[PDB]
């Protein structure tokens, strides 16, 4: 009766309000849920002899080796979703992360900013790469040289995108993609301290819509992922697999949307 | 070679930060480590997965469930924040009392008489000592417990959101908020009716999570020294583990008082 979820990073808001949308769903079924934090030990081969009966997988640092020799061989369904590349029989979850970065480039394109800063995790997750490619696409269609991008490459953290500033504040960049929500709330802080204002001297937008973004102010424009209902269908689809060993394979796609905040204004 | 980490709200960063510091010890003597967010039978379920040993940090596992599952299958565990003392436990815990002491004296140094309280309706005992602690504070000043503005919530940023209508009718000009995340959502509700912090406003929270460097004003709080306290909980354990006749232990590890830009002078 025990479901082992596996995330890159359990400080981030994103795998805890996902967690909490897992748990909502497995709670009703008398299932405990665990977390493990997994990113770049033996999770897999440790948990599966501890008799887990299902995981929810959503860290690329769990192999596909790890998989075939722990899960595959002694009968655990997973479910494959954000970071974690998809597997023979399994289930997956993902939200439109290339659509997500196409909006996130048309809104600060329609706005009139040209020079624009990428703040992304270095070596980014797949997912991660494909809201960059959509973004990439929307500077397509206003013919931006993907040269006329700022590439700002740090942590994925508050920290990382709090280290970045002061190269921002050094190019010609007037707005900001940052790649989730916690490196936007890592620029605000680095701006404050410069004297810097948003979204006077710089247009942000984020990705996610953690909580936090209504907290802060100006409050956050962001893509929101539908961060609780993705827990929630990894977790219902992780229940049919156990109750219908044989149901059909699925991989769900949940859409993203533009959360417009305060964060953002036209270029002057 | 698989502990157990129990706590009260996962969604919290006090909690992911704790997971972080005894992750940080338990990774090096290659333990797994597990989380659980418990608010049924997580400790029955997981002593029958071969948990070896637990850190216990939320009220809701019961001394019952702990006897009949860890002590007879002889599972060591480590109490810890809003969980109780238990017999042949050892325990890590901080000062809460003398923490709300510090953020009484240092709202009523500055001249604030009308306080208000944010804290979670039905408190854990940890919370319930650091607004004691408070209340010692208040008695050295005389104010009467009358005064005290008490706006009891939901234990969130959600929770402090909702109290502000209520602070903004009471004649408080100081507040104590018993978590930072409780500060965070008086931030957001106070920045909506139009006020600024400190200038209509002194606040004063509880934890030091990372956060209260990324708003704005930064949050003035009293510190708990959150990964050392996860560290020092997984040493406890490993130790047990290696020695389990050794020294039944109660650490306590100090707050300190972090003074930011939420906080200024009554005018
Ligand atoms: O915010 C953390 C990011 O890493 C993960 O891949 C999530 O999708 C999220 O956007
Ligand atoms: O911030 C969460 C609070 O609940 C817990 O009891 C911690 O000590 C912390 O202060
Ligand atoms: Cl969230
Ligand atoms: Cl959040
Ligand atoms: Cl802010
Ligand atoms: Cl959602
Ligand atoms: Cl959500
Ligand atoms: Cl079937
Ligand atoms: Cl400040
Ligand atoms: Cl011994």
């Amino acid at each position: 009766k025990t479901i082992g979820v596996l995330v890159p990073d359990i400080t981030n808001p994103f795998f805890s309000t996902l967690m909490r949308g897992i748990e909502d769903i497995l709670y009703k079924q008398n299932f405990v849920t665990i977390l493990c934090n997994a990113d770049s030990i033996e999770y897999l081969a440790e948990l599966t002899r501890r008799g887990v009966d299902g995981f929810i997988i959503a860290t690329s640092a769990v192999s596909t080796d790890a998989i075939n020799e722990n899960l595959k061989k002694q009968g655990r369904p997973f479910i494959v979703l954000d970071q974690k590349k998809s597997e023979g029989f399994s289930d997956a979850v993902r939200t439109d992360d290339f659509r997500g970065g196409y909006l996130a480039g048309m809104h600060l394109l329609s706005l009139g900013h040209q020079t624009i800063a990428l703040v992304y995790p270095e070596n980014p997750p797949e997912n991660v790469h494909a809201r960059i490619e959509g973004f990439k696409s929307a500077l397509d269609v206003y013919q931006i040289p993907h040269d006329q991008l700022i590439l700002l490459p740090t942590q994925f953290s508050k920290q990382g995108g709090y280290q970045i500033t002061a190269e921002l504040l050094d190019s010609a960049a007037t707005g900001v993609f940052a790649l989730n929500d916690e490196l936007a709330f890592g620029l605000y802080r680095g701006l404050e301290e410069a004297g810097k204002s948003i979204p006077e001297d710089y247009s942000i937008i984020g990705y996610d819509n953690i909580d936090m973004c209504e907290y802060i102010k100006p409050k956050l424009t962001t893509i929101a992922q539908p961060i609780f209902e993705l827990g929630q269908t990894s977790a219902k689809l992780l229940l049919d697999r156990i109750q219908f060993p044989e149901k059909e394979w699925e991989e769900k796609r949940l859409p993203v949307r533009f959360e417009k905040r305060f964060s953002t204004a036209p270029l002057k």
